[PDB]
């Protein structure tokens, strides 16, 4: 259904008119996102809106991640709907506002992102890929800093399902066998670990998108470095995740065990402090 805004358990019938735009929410997008507060609670949320009018393409993907987000409503790592809106000629998508991805957030460190946030950070985004493999055989197949958001309170989920699939993304962070044919989403999150660790890329200075592939089959996997204080179950983490051999690669479930999201998970890590921190730096 359409015409509802569940924001905290509550619904709210509601339409377009009862949204005040605030403004558009970062240069380049896969549609147009609005920075939006609802009149009636004061809620500030996150509308994408999709034109009929608009790509084809464009609007296929907006319409595959809106089906794997309103699939979700259970799993605290996903960025929740709270509505969708349908008129004559647009398509209000209704999200929770985030604050940045953590692309963004590596460009406004200017440097490498600590360990403990990064720890957090892994915990979330496997849950949530592991939730979509079992609760919904979904894979996401575009797993990259981008695609991680978080927000003022601390929270670090995943957003974008445009090209996820049922059971190509993003040259820089594709698994070898996706490159020369299940896991492949556990070496992008391995890639965009180190990335994010390191504050660099790890395969750099790539003119093209084919030396990115050529890079990730012909060299080593970039593994973390032992000289910036990284502990030994990062590194391990890091390792395993970027096993070439997807065979040898572990699943989720293997992953969900290892000492470093276990430590990350009953440690108590201030992400809301360190993001507000960031933040007010630009
Ligand atoms: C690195 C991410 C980034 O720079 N951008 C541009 C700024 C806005 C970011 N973003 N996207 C959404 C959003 C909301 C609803 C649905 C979808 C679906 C797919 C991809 C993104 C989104 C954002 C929300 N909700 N909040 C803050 N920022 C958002 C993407």
């Amino acid at each position: 259904q359409t015409g509802y805004l569940t924001i905290g358990g509550q619904r709210y019938q509601a339409e377009i008119n009862d949204l005040e735009n605030l403004g558009e929410m970062g240069s380049g997008t896969c549609g147009q996102v609005w920075k939006m507060r609802f009149r009636k609670t004061g809620h500030v949320i996150a509308v994408k809106q999709m034109r009929r009018s608009g790509n084809k393409e464009e609007n296929k993907r907006i319409l595959m991640d809106l089906d794997v987000v309103l699939k979700s409503h259970d799993c605290p790592y996903i960025v929740q709907c709270f509505g969708t809106f349908i008129t004559n000629t647009d398509v209000f998508i209704a999200m929770e506002l985030m604050g940045t991805c953590a692309e963004k957030l590596k460009k406004r460190m200017q440097g490498p992102i600590p360990e403990r946030i990064l720890g957090k950070m892994t915990v979330a985004i496997v849950k949530a890929l592991y939730y979509l493999k079992e609760k919904h055989g979904v894979i996401h197949r575009d797993v990259k800093p981008s695609n991680i958001l978080l927000d003022e309170r601390g929270q670090i989920k995943l957003c974008d399902f445009g090209i996820s699939g049922r059971l190509a993304g993003c040259a820089a962070y594709m698994a070898p066998e996706r490159i020369d044919p299940i896991r492949a989403d556990v070496w992008s999150l391995g890639i965009s670990l180190v990335e994010l660790a390191t504050g660099q890329f790890p395969y750099k200075n790539c003119k093209t998108d084919f030396e990115v592939l050529t890079k990730v089959l012909q060299e080593e996997p970039p593994l973390l470095p032992g000289h910036m204080g990284f502990s030994g179950d990062f590194q391990s983490f890091v390792k395993d995740c970027l096993t070439k051999d997807h065979r040898k690669r572990p699943k989720y479930n293997k992953l969900l065990e290892h000492s470093f999201i276990k430590r990350y998970e009953t440690l108590e890590v201030d992400v809301a402090s360190w993001f507000k921190d960031v933040m007010a730096k630009t």
